[PDB]
């Protein structure tokens, strides 16, 4: 119980992902589209004017582009990379840093933008580490701070 509901559902939707590309590992690139096609998320890139249409693109030319094969049998196992783990370790120590008790969607974009192909992503749809952390200090004021 380190992650809220909307992340496990993000990360479970990231390992079909992988699976339909036919990778057995999970990479950060998987996780930002199943991130980007969520409720949650979705309404977190229109709030932060990042283009919806612009950034669906780049991610899936990403993604063809890291295509393995076609996609694994449904039973097979997918596991973290060592890249997703890195990611699940920033994205918890965001998560603790701004006092959110569990990783939330916030928290997990942050940690996906240390990946190299993402962050490149996020460069071309203007969405830029200042940026990112602005969105964690506001959700820490919004949550904790209220007014």
């Amino acid at each position: 119980g380190k992650y809220l509901n909307r992340t496990i559902n993000i990360l479970n939707a990231g390992k079909n992902i992988a699976k339909s590309y036919g990778h057995n590992k999970l990479k950060p690139i998987h996780i930002l589209s199943a991130l980007a096609k969520s409720d949650y998320g979705s309404t977190l890139f229109k709030e932060n004017n990042v283009n919806a249409a612009n950034l669906k693109e780049y991610i899936d030319i990403a993604l063809e582009q890291t295509r393995a094969g076609a996609p694994l049998d449904n039973k097979s196992k997918i596991v973290n990379s060592a890249e997703v783990k890195e990611t699940l370790a920033l994205a918890e120590a965001a998560a603790n840093k701004y006092k959110s008790p569990k990783v939330d969607v916030e928290h997990l974009l942050s940690g996906l933008s240390n990946d190299e192909l993402v962050n490149e992503i996020f460069n071309e749809v203007y969405l830029t580490d200042e940026a990112i952390k602005a969105i964690l200090k506001r959700k820490f004021e919004k949550t904790l701070v209220p007014r």
